């Protein structure tokens, strides 16, 4: 059964024993060295088209919480930038720390943010998510850093439902949530080819990491940290530090959309 996690005994340093691609050639996350990333004029404009997004449910899966979308039609898609074709939004989730000084998966010149949002999309040419994760261009994940400062108004409906999904396996209705309220003003980004950052660690992802972080309040991220990795009735293990550290860049280049 899967028993990977983020503790000492089942965390990122152990994952390779059951998921040997953990030591692969295009693992994520990575450190983004901003001086080494090169501006790429070939990049087409990035198009985040979430007008018709239809959120359904929020789930504590024992590793993070996912806000799930109806991905049965092109209702919420990502296109442009480095991407060929159309990528459909299926879910978003976060990674965060025990303290404000850590939590992000990607780093920027070795700087760790308090958290990182992942909007996960699959390439519609492959028909379903499960087929998409058999392809090197199957997925696109839009990554957004969170820093602690002013509250993010569009995040509060997420924060407020977390009390209802404290433990692993719980879910709640989560309709009519607009993910556009989680974006920063600018869509300036870095991009590189990588992987899922959790097991199974599949090398299918075009990463698009926005340069501009969003600000969330301390009270908002503190409510993340009250979630549990454990199931109901089990000894409490706070859901914190559910991030993988940066992995070797190997034979990759990170491209910037901006000067
Ligand atoms: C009771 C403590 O139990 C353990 O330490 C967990 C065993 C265990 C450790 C790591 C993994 S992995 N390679 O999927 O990350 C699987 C199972
Ligand atoms: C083969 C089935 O695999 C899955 O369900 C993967 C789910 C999954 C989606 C996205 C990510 S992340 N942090 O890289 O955005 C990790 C894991
Ligand atoms: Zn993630």
């Amino acid at each position: 059964s899967h028993h990977w996690g983020y503790g000492k005994h089942n965390g990122p340093e152990h994952w390779h024993k059951d998921f040997p691609i953990a030591k692969g050639e295009r693992q994520s996350p990575v450190d983004i060295d901003t001086h080494t990333a090169k501006y790429d004029p070939s990049l087409k404009p990035l198009s985040v088209s979430y007008d018709q997004a239809t959120s359904l449910r929020i789930l504590n899966n024992g590793h993070a919480f996912n806000v799930e979308f109806d991905d049965s039609q092109d209702k919420a898609v990502l296109k442009g930038g480095p991407l060929d074709g159309t990528y459909r939004l299926i879910q978003f989730h976060f990674h965060w720390g025990s303290l404000d000084g850590q939590g992000s998966e990607h780093t920027v010149d070795k700087k760790k943010y308090a958290a990182e949002l992942h909007l996960v999309h699959w390439n519609t040419k492959y028909g379903d998510f499960g087929k998409a994760v058999q392809q090197p261009d199957g997925l696109a994940v839009l990554g957004i850093f969170l820093k602690v400062g002013s509250a993010k108004p569009g995040l509060q409906k997420v924060v407020d439902v977390l009390d209802s999904i404290k433990t692993k396996g719980k879910s709640a209705d989560f309709t009519n949530f607009d993910p556009r309220g989680l974006l920063p003003e600018s869509l300036d980004y870095w991009t590189y080819p990588g992987s899922l950052t959790t097991p199974p660690l599949l090398e299918c992802v075009t990463w698009i990491v926005l340069k501009e972080p969003i600000s969330v309040s301390s009270e908002q991220v503190l409510k993340f940290r009250k979630l549990n990795f454990n199931g109901e009735g089990e000894p409490e293990e706070l859901m914190v530090d559910n991030w993988r550290p940066a992995q070797p860049l190997k034979n990759r280049q990170i491209k910037a959309s901006f000067k």
